């Protein structure tokens, strides 16, 4: 190729390796400096982070070097090694952002069962695992695949995959690393998105009617209580009640909690509930029955009286599931529980009545850095991947119609991916971004 052309690739390629090892190391150092940083989630940022920079680093630099040269010269043993350490470290980038939505997943769908697992130890057996998979599934293949068909079909100053030869299986590949991860990944985060704007409700609910507390205060039974009636201890002192509490959190709160942690408390004790309603045989056909909004009004009755309470409400739970919710708020009002707290049990009323968020006034989905995060490194995968997987696609019906140009073209862009992750990361979440730029000015400072 010509001269002119050298140098305009090696530039452009050789900013954006820049950017891609510069992004992941602070990515990684950002954890690493910051105590904040340091939860079960972010294990896997930093495992994904790990696969970027080999991508960044090595994989980028020596396929420009690859190109620009227009051949390979290390000999073929290099060659099937290169391939081997490319593929297996952008599978394991796919794997991870697998484990980032299952955990998201898991946390939000169960935060009772799952945050009894969700401990650093568990993140780094399966970040390892998902490495390993990635390793027994790609490198294998790569370079056995010559002495199971019985010749080395990629000539001297070629590196390339040989068993992606055939359409076919490359369909096969793309299906197994693009298509179905996607499908998957994308099914969850629906989940997440409507579990998250679910519980949000029910924690807005209670906190106009049984009111939000950030510091440690005393109950009616004379326990010590946080945020909207949980239970820290039964135990008779404060620094018992404190103890328990830097357990469920993870840090030294000395009495004062955040709202979103109280959020998580209240979490738990939404499960805890659910649980209980399933578990009594009065309460479960109803549940069952009830929509996401009547639901929520079954469970906040749960938090005021209790299991044996809300049952007690025979006549009421009856019409209930028979959908005849005018009736039922008749035999609802007309009780010991109305009296007691008029201005909650008409709020309560109406939404079994109406089956809507008008007692209350609700605002909009506040779209937490997670899942903006999770929504952000998603839509990276899909944007940076679908020129190669399109390529595949149409390589099928279409024998040799993709130019060499196109696939390099394809395969950096994959590589891309790689480049954009920090940036997620960054644009998302705020403790990130005055990270990277504090390491940065850190660097800069001799
Ligand atoms: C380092 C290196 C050196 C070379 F001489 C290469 N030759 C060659 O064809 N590649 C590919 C580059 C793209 N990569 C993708 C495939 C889709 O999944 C994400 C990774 C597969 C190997 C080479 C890579
Ligand atoms: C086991 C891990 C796999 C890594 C080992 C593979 C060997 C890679 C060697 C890289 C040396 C860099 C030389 C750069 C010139 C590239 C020239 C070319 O081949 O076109
Ligand atoms: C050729 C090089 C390949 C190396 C890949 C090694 C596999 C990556 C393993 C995972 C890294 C561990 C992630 C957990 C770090 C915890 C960070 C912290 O909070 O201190
Ligand atoms: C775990 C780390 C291992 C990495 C070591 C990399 C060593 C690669 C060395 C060069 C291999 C060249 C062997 C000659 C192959 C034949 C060349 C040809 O087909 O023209
Ligand atoms: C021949 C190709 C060479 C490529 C080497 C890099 C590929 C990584 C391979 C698998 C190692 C598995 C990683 C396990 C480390 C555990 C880390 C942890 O979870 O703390
Ligand atoms: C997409 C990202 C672009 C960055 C990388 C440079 C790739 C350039 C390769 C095309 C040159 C084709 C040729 O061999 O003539
Ligand atoms: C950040 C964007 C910059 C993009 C840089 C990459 C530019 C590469 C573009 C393609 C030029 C095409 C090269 C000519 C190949 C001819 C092969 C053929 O005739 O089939």
């Amino acid at each position: 190729m010509e001269t002119v052309e050298m140098v305009a690739i090696a530039t452009v390629a050789g900013l954006l390796s820049l950017a891609t090892v510069t992004g992941n190391i602070l990515l990684m150092l950002s954890i690493k400096v910051n105590r904040q940083l340091q939860t079960v989630n972010n294990y896997f940022a930093f495992s994904l982070a790990c696969a970027d920079l080999i991508i960044g680093a090595f994989s980028m630099n020596l396929y420009t070097v690859y190109i620009i040269m227009g051949h390979w010269a290390l000999g073929a043993l290099a060659c099937d090694l290169a391939l081997a350490l490319d593929y297996v470290a952008s599978n394991a980038a796919v794997m991870n952002l697998l484990l980032i939505s299952f955990d998201r997943y898991f946390s939000v769908t169960r935060p009772l069962s799952y945050r009894a697992k969700r401990t650093p130890r568990r993140a780094l057996l399966m970040i390892g695992l998902a490495w390993l998979v990635s390793f027994v599934l790609w490198a294998p293949a790569i370079l056995f695949w010559q002495y199971l068909v019985g010749e080395r079909t990629v000539l001297a100053g070629q590196c390339y995959i040989q068993f992606l030869s055939q359409p076919i299986i490359t369909f096969g590949t793309a299906m197994a690393t693009f298509y179905l991860p996607v499908t998957v990944m994308c099914t969850l985060y629906w989940r997440i998105y409507r579990e998250t704007e679910n519980r949000a409700n029910i924690f807005e609910m209670l906190r106009i009617d049984e009111g939000l507390r950030l510091k440690i205060y005393k109950d009616t039974e004379g326990y010590y209580t946080i945020g909207i009636g949980h239970l820290l201890t039964k135990s008779p002192s404060l620094n018992a009640a404190k103890s328990e509490l830097d357990k469920a959190i993870g840090r030294n709160t000395n009495g004062v909690i955040t709202k979103d942690e109280a959020e998580k408390l209240f979490n738990q004790d939404v499960d805890a509930a659910v649980r209980g309603i399933l578990r009594n045989a009065k309460l479960k056909p109803v549940y069952d029955s009830l929509d996401a909004v009547r639901r929520a009004a079954l469970i906040n009755m749960v938090f005021q009286m209790g299991e044996t309470g809300v049952a007690g409400f025979t006549n009421s739970l009856r019409m209930l599931q028979q959908k005849r919710w005018d009736e039922a708020a008749v035999n609802l009002a007309k009780s010991r529980w109305y009296n007691q707290t008029p201005n909650r049990a008409k709020r309560v009323i109406t939404t079994f009545r109406t089956g809507t968020w008008d007692a209350y006034t609700f605002s909009l989905v506040k779209e937490k850095a997670a899942l903006r995060t999770l929504s952000a490194i998603l839509l990276a995968f899909i944007l940076t991947w679908t020129p190669y997987n399109i390529m595949v696609l149409v390589s099928t019906f279409c024998k040799d119609c993709v130019p060499e140009t196109l696939w390099e073209l394809g395969y950096w862009l994959c590589y891309v991916n790689a480049t954009i992750n920090p940036m997620c990361y960054a644009l998302c979440n705020k403790a990130f971004r005055d990270t990277f730029r504090l390491l940065l000015l850190a660097r800069w400072d001799h």
